[PDB]
């Protein structure tokens, strides 16, 4: 069975879509318009639920575009095989919290938002939209073997840079 | 032969267990109780030493439990294939330095420490105990060829978010 | 065929070097010599492409000895199969800006820089070098199936730290 099963949880959520045939990552989609304040934490809800067969992991991550243009880090989800829950995306908005405020939101490209109803922001504050491409999933195969107690092994010794 | 070698360092240390069947990490556990201050940045040791099987890679990564709900921010470690030494989890606690002082210490559920002797600490200071998971390791095969300098080569062409 | 091409696109470009011979990363040096100060963001570019064959992936990721002594934070780029372009170093000077002043500056060891010419900088701002290994390449098996809605599954049911 060479098939992975995507099951979507509301209307709010879509179906992820591989940008290239050679492309590794499928695109997640955000399921809902969030604002990010500086240093604010969130769990992004994709509305996405998949099943990973045994002896592989997903690696729900961030988007190269996003993740270099914005403040936005993503912290990569591990996802289990066997996990049949709804897919969150890890977010913290990185931006310093100075303490400045401005009238203008940023989107997932940095630009300003354009927004005709007056309102005040703090500086450094990001919005997701719904149905925005902000993550992609990566499957990776693993290796998971028994583990047992030795007193020595059966080399690089015991080297964090040892090199420069 | 498939089975991975596991070496405790010390009464401190721990083996690592997995969570289900399923599941692809196995969690670490910590040899030592530290207190991270806002933006202090440590290597927290697990007194743990195992053996990767060449032609693989371990990732000592962030548990998403911990990661989502604390400041505390992992930076996932690629244990080289054949590195008998003792596991560091490279740790930082991304909390705001916003110089304001709590007298509640926080753990790595984010709540409130109930300490019956009253001191006076930064805001946002996480403390990590011993014997509590706070990373898990990751197997994943690995491939490294041989490699050579090309003009050109043998597409996407040369693109960072050409779409958004 | 189990060769991996790659391409100088540079004279300031240098050949990646695998450190040992189980190790799994490829190192990756820079092309350019740039100062990030506090909480700067830059794509640090290698002048280096490389082409993964299909059903891999390559994680241009950070070195784990800068990432533990400075505030270097490089967001691990999934270079994917096909990507002829020039690998760029997704990173952030994470360091707090506290408005303070120094007059040193501090390189990928974190030590003071010993400059003859006095200059005033930011506190907390670094300088990566030319040819300097900053990032290393791991190329990693991927597996990409076909994908379809179902309304239920074919389990750790729907658990974010369910333990603790
Ligand atoms: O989080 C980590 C990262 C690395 N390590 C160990 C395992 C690894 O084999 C070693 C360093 O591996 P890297 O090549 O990823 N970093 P670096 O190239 O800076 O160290 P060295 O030059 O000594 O290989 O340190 C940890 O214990 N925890
Ligand atoms: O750190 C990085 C990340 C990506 N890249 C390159 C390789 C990759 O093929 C390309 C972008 O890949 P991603 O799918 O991960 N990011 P995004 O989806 O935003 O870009 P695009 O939409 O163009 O694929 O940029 C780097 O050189 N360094
Ligand atoms: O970014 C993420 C990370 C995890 N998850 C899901 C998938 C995974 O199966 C589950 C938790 O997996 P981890 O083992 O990596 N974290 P933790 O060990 O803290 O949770 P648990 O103890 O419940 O396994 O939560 C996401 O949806 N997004
Ligand atoms: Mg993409
Ligand atoms: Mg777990
Ligand atoms: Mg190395
Ligand atoms: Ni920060
Ligand atoms: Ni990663």
């Amino acid at each position: 069975t060479n098939t992975l099963q995507v099951k979507l949880l509301s209307k709010n959520a879509r179906m992820p879509e591989r940008n290239h045939k050679t492309d590794a990552g499928y695109d997640i989609f955000s399921a809902e318009t969030v604002v990010l304040e500086p240093q604010e934490k969130a769990v992004i809800k994709t509305d996405v639920a998949v099943s990973i067969p045994e002896g592989y992991v997903g690696l729900l991550t961030s988007r190269s575009g996003v993740s270099s243009k914005t403040h936005l880090v993503i912290e990569t989800g591990k996802i289990d095989a066997g996990a049949h829950g709804n897919l969150g995306i890890n977010i913290k908005n990185d931006h310093e919290d100075d303490k400045m405020q401005t009238i203008f939101l940023r989107n997932i490209d940095n630009e300003k938002i354009f927004e005709k109803e007056r309102h005040l922001y703090k500086l450094g504050s990001y919005r997701i939209e719904k149905g925005e491409r902000i993550a992609q999933l990566v499957i990776v195969p693993i290796w998971t073997p028994e583990l047992k107690q030795v007193e020595e092994f059966e080399e690089r010794g015991e080297k964090f840079g040892s090199s420069g």
